This record gives structure tokens, C-alpha cells and sequence, in this order.
């Protein structure tokens, strides 16, 4: 499988998904077609969402359309060689694709070799569930079970308290890895490989065990 997770879309200073752009380069292989995934994002229109991604990503030999802007959007995810799904809030994102019956199909297809591409929400959305996000839960989605693409859980924009918040989650759910992934890190699987990139430190908290500092390089 072939995912980038991202922990946030900009680095200050920099645009909205400069960071990303080599690495998704690197990892297209050729591919074209885009579905973006727009529902994470509550106060800006899910149109105009698309746009930023589209112009930075048509460069690089992506087209990207949005899943909110086609008239069968489970034949195109079946159909889209990448899956892009932005941030925002998590419980909306994942309100929003399950019921609409997409997250299934956003799954599957991944599955069969598309590309996919999420940042901050979007990141959260490729775990097994959402229950590392840092979002208020503002909409109640009906399960926080998720794509369950990634195996390991990742609490995004992470900083330290937070450490504490995923101890507790590590009480009730002892069996779970927990993946403080900063903002400017990510982690990109490709050709059997889960890689943590970025300049700032990562921590990974598991059950009984103190945190650990993951180096960029580190593979999962």
C-alpha cells in the first residue's frame, strides 16, 4: 500500500502543501486521477477547499476533483487513482464519509493500489479509529472506527497534557501504539515500508512503557 500522512498541511512561513509536494512526487509512480475528500473542513466551503490542493497538485500530474462537485462520488473513488482527504475536524470527516457510504470504498480502493494522501484529519482518518484526535467532537459520526489502512494510531499537531490525555486512551485500550507525530513530520508508506520523516521529534507511547524519541528514518 502507498499512503502520506501528514501531521499538517503548511509549515509557517511556507504554502499550503509545500512540504508535501516532493514527497508526493516521489511517491505518484504516474498516477493522474484525485478524488478530494473536502469534509474535515466546517468554516470554509467545501468548493473552494478544492481548490488549493488542485492548484498546487496540477503540476505535479494530479487532477484533482471534488467528491462534493461529482454525480457519483462512490464511482469515483472506485475509479480514482488517488484519495486526498484534507483537515479539519475529524468527527465531521468521518461523520460525512460514513454516511454518505464512502468510507468503505475510500478503504477498498486504497486497498487495490491508489495513492493515498491525508493530512491533519486526513491523517487521522487512515488509523483504525479516531480516537487519538485532538478535535472537539462537535458532530457525533456514529462510530469512531475509520479507514483502518495504517495500523498504528496517530495523534497529529502533536505537543506536550497530551501525553497524559493518550496514557488514559492506553488504559482503556492497552494494546494500541500511539504515534505523537509533530506538525512538519509524516509518515509515508510505500513498497512495504511505514518511513516517519520531518525535522521535529516524534514520540511513540505504548501501554506501560515510556515515551520513545523516533529519529526521521525510523521505520514502523
Amino acid at each position: 500500500m502507498e499512503l502520506l500522512l501528514l501531521s499538517n498541511s503548511t509549515l509557517p512561513g511556507k504554502a499550503w502543501l509545500e512540504h508535501a509536494l516532493p514527497l508526493i512526487a516521489n511517491q505518484l509512480n504516474g498516477r493522474r486521477s484525485a478524488v478530494f475528500i473536502p469534509f474535515a473542513g466546517v468554516t470554509q466551503t467545501w468548493d473552494e477547499y478544492t481548490d488549493k490542493t488542485a492548484e498546487v497538485l496540477a503540476p505535479l500530474g494530479v487532477n484533482v476533483t471534488g467528491i462534493h462537485r461529482v454525480a457519483d462520488p462512490l464511482a469515483a473513488i472506485e475509479k480514482a487513482e488517488i484519495i486526498i482527504v484534507g483537515g479539519g475536524n475529524t468527527f465531521q470527516l468521518l461523520k460525512e464519509s460514513r454516511e454518505r457510504g464512502l468510507l468503505a470504498p475510500m478503504a477498498d480502493r486504497v486497498k487495490r493500489g491508489a495513492l493515498y494522501i491525508g493530512w491533519s484529519a486526513g491523517a487521522n482518518l487512515a488509523c483504525p479509529t479516531i480516537r487519538t484526535t485532538n478535535d472537539m467532537p462537535i458532530v457525533d459520526p456514529n462510530g469512531f472506527d475509520a479507514l483502518d489502512l495504517f495500523p498504528l494510531q496517530i495523534n497529529p499537531h502533536f505537543t506536550n497534557t497530551r501525553e497524559q490525555r493518550i496514557r488514559e486512551l492506553l488504559v482503556v485500550a492497552p494494546e494500541l501504539t500511539v504515534i505523537g507525530l509533530p506538525e512538519g513530520n509524516w509518515i509515508q508508506v510505500s513498497n512495504g515500508q511505514a518511513v516517519l520523516g520531518g525535522p521535529n521529534t516524534t514520540w511513540v507511547f505504548k501501554a506501560g512503557e515510556e515515551a520513545v524519541a523516533l529519529e526521521a528514518g525510523h521505520r514502523f
